[PDB]
């Protein structure tokens, strides 16, 4: 584990940032 790599920056989208997801990444 490091954090800001997929791992826990991963764990984030579970919360919110699967929204950016759509965006930027599943773009």
């Amino acid at each position: 584990g490091i954090g800001g790599v997929l791992l826990s920056a991963g764990k984030a989208a579970l919360k919110g940032l699967a929204k950016v997801l759509a965006e930027k990444y599943a773009n």
